């Protein structure tokens, strides 16, 4: 997003990113973004247990945005159009915080151990997601239908990313929405005359 | 799928599972695996990279099955059709073999390091996914619509799985054909009157 005003955490998420990127990850000691952050390693691992969060950032409070924007859509609404707004909005950034943001999602995408390590971040993102639709059906998010829907809206975004991340003359909210059309339209259709 | 005489190396994965399920996966060492498989850690070591490599078996081979399938299949046929038989064939075991292939899927999915590791197996599973989709359209395989695809198809398989193993009582195909039938439909309908 890049919308509210930056904390400790999120600058030091913001400056390490930007290392990671001009000097590469595994290059940059945790003490270097320490440093350049202005701050004592101590003062670091209190916001980040280790060097593969940092560029994840404050990800719990982002979640907790977009869990809030879930829980306050109106309930007269379509789950799926819940489900677009969410996926929309909360991969949506100012033209300001595009080289910011790919940088992140350069970061997280290709570096093979953060790809690992970022199976629980996206747990959790899915969690929302099967939450969400579990309240509005009326059921619990363990069952099978919120958590199918949680890994197929993850599976867009993740598409939408891969493609973004591979040709900067796209448009990530456009890759988004044709991801998100196929999720609504269904696969029956696929390829047929 | 369990269907062909074992080999040396879905013999030593067999045998390795069942040491990991019993001890444990942390407390197993690639050479209990070894001894227990009567073979020197060296011509277990030519046929896995790392004991995380272990519970996945010949995957190589069973990824070549699939993409066999998928070419093999009559292409006066609807992709998703295509699609479907692919899910619930490869993940479809004689009753002799469910406890062992629920052994395997109980390490692969809640392992915290095998969940790590597994991102890239996954990955070489999309990418035939991707392909088939990108032949039959006429199209790319890193093209944003097939690699969507390969992602959608990879989140009903996780959900199925995952389902599947919280409940003893719920059969995978039957798990497997349900999140399908979500991704044929599309989420349109979803808690729609």
């Amino acid at each position: 997003i890049g919308r509210r005003p930056s904390t400790t955490q999120d600058r030091i998420s913001t400056v390490g990113i930007e290392l990671f990127t001009e000097q590469g990850f595994d290059a940059t000691s945790v003490d270097e973004v320490a440093e350049a952050s202005g701050i004592a390693r101590r003062t670091l691992f209190r916001y980040f247990p280790s060097k593969n969060a940092i560029p994840w950032g404050d990800f719990d409070a982002h979640l907790a945005e977009m869990r809030a924007q879930l829980a306050a859509q109106p309930d007269d609404i379509p789950i799926v159009d819940g489900l677009t707004a969410a996926l929309l909005q909360f991969n949506a950034f100012p033209a300001s915080e595009e080289i910011n943001h790919r940088k992140r999602m350069g970061l997280i995408l290709r570096v093979p151990a953060l790809q690992a390590y970022s199976v629980v971040m996206y747990e959790g993102w899915r969690n929302v997601i099967a939450e969400y639709v579990a309240s509005r059906l009326g059921t619990s998010p363990t069952d099978h239908v919120p958590r199918t829907v949680g890994y197929l809206l993850l599976g867009v975004a993740m598409s939408a990313y891969e493609q973004w991340l591979d040709d900067d003359s796209l448009e990530l909210n456009e890759l988004l929405a044709s991801g998100m059309q196929s999720l609504y339209d269904g696969l029956s259709s696929l390829g047929e005359p």
